[PDB]
């Protein structure tokens, strides 16, 4: 029942197995999100290589992208917004703009909204989530705090600053939220390691708190926070460098490989 | 050539005269924006009361809503983002949430993007603007600064916090940006009075500076700043009260009348 839905970089796919995928139309992302609960058994009962096709952002045009700051202890929570045009795919380069010398990474688990809602009650949060995706809240910290009048939208909003995927891991038949363990490496070296059990606000409370002040629609994405190990937390800092490769992994949500390139002056 | 396009509260309309409107389909908002320059002469050459029909937000589902802080001297500029679900119509109530006792008004002129762009050059900015709308960047200042870790997205993002309209005043044949004079009153009393000549960053420079870090699509809205006279700028403050009526006016962009109601505890 937990389907894994991809986008061929519009064309939806589902994972046949953990190594193989198939096109789905023959058998809009936001518009397929809103119809998943009834066709989920259809698609699942009615059930080629993943290394050989190009995979996009699973939700390529979310209505809004909400990101939470300070939702882990090693990194109350602050609601940020990322430009929807920051959205990017699971193998796409992160491009450090000409205007930044302090580009940071932040591995997060995103939920994708499946039914609209406002002042969603905690116990009903699960009914509004279509599923989950791996994500990164890439942030140009020097742009965001040009004198540490913050420019947080600017710092989080450039193209390529919201990598997502490789798939939407659907909620299927779940009556509660799932738990994930996730890691981010750069050139093979461990930078971040988290479990969603360390969230100050769990998935349900995230949906509750965000929707307490922002009305949500199907296709909206919420990044639920990053743990410690970010670039800014060291001396010297460990910000993204030209030629770094970000590798992010979660057992249920797949893997990202994001090459880093600087814009030239 | 400067058409005035409304939305019947989807159904587009054009203003026949300053007192009368007509439906347009027989003769998507974002999708009509992207086709305006070629049908503009069609609609204009091929050219009932306004007090008798309900008028909506002219762009009801913009992809993103950007708002500028500090773009007037009496109020460098800071880029904010409003939730697209804050968008609201020209006669719709502003609803002060249960969680705010400091709801402020900010009359602004918005531009609406008509052609996509990123790192738009100043002299080409006009080619990317479909037109202009009156707007308000309503802000719950106590939510935004819960200890004057800012919650600016929260403070600007509630439903009803981005009134727009009554119409999209199109660019038509203009080779440069136009000038507007605008005012906001509450229960007939003058609060704010501005002219776009006082913008620190003019319309073209707004498009340039915003698009220098955020990629823009057709249907995106930019609020270009508010002048002085906001609630927070007085002792005692002059924040929106239950039963206040906001009246905003610009000669070319029409008028708003927004009743204020508090959510009960
Ligand atoms: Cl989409
Ligand atoms: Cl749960
Ligand atoms: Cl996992
Ligand atoms: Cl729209
Ligand atoms: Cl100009
Ligand atoms: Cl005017
Ligand atoms: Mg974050
Ligand atoms: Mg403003």
């Amino acid at each position: 029942m937990n389907l894994r839905i991809v986008s061929f970089a519009w064309q939806p796919g589902v994972l046949i197995d953990d190594d193989t995928v198939a096109p789905l139309a023959p058998m809009s992302a936001r518009e397929l999100i809103a119809l998943l609960p009834q066709i989920s058994p259809l698609i699942s009962d009615e059930l080629v290589p993943l290394d050989s096709v190009a995979l996009g952002a699973p939700i390529p045009e979310p209505g809004q992208v909400i990101a939470l700051g300070f939702n882990y202890p090693t990194h109350d929570p602050v609601v940020f917004m990322k430009s929807p045009t920051s959205i990017s795919g699971p193998r796409d380069a992160v491009i450090a703009p000409r205007t930044s010398h302090a580009l940071d990474y932040e591995i997060e688990i995103a939920v994708v909204i499946g039914k609209p809602g406002y002042r969603i009650e905690r116990s009903q949060a699960i009914k509004h989530v279509a599923g989950y995706m791996l994500a990164n809240d890439i942030t140009a910290r020097d742009v965001a705090l040009p004198f540490g009048q913050a420019q947080v939208v600017r710092g989080k909003g450039y193209p390529t600053f919201c990598p997502t995927g490789p798939w939407l891991f659907t909620t299927g038949s779940d009556t509660t939220f799932e738990t994930f363990d996730f890691e981010l490496r750069i050139n093979g070296e461990l930078r971040q390691s988290g479990s969603t059990v360390d969230m100050t606000l769990g998935f349900a409370e995230v949906v509750e708190t965000v929707s307490a002040t922002i009305a949500l629609r199907a296709g909206d994405i919420i990044l639920t926070g990053t743990p410690g190990g970010c670039g800014f937390q060291f001396d010297p800092p460990r910000y993204l460098r030209p030629g770094d490769v970000i590798e992010a992994h979660s057992a249920k949500l797949g893997k990202m490989r994001l090459p880093v390139h600087d814009e030239k002056p």
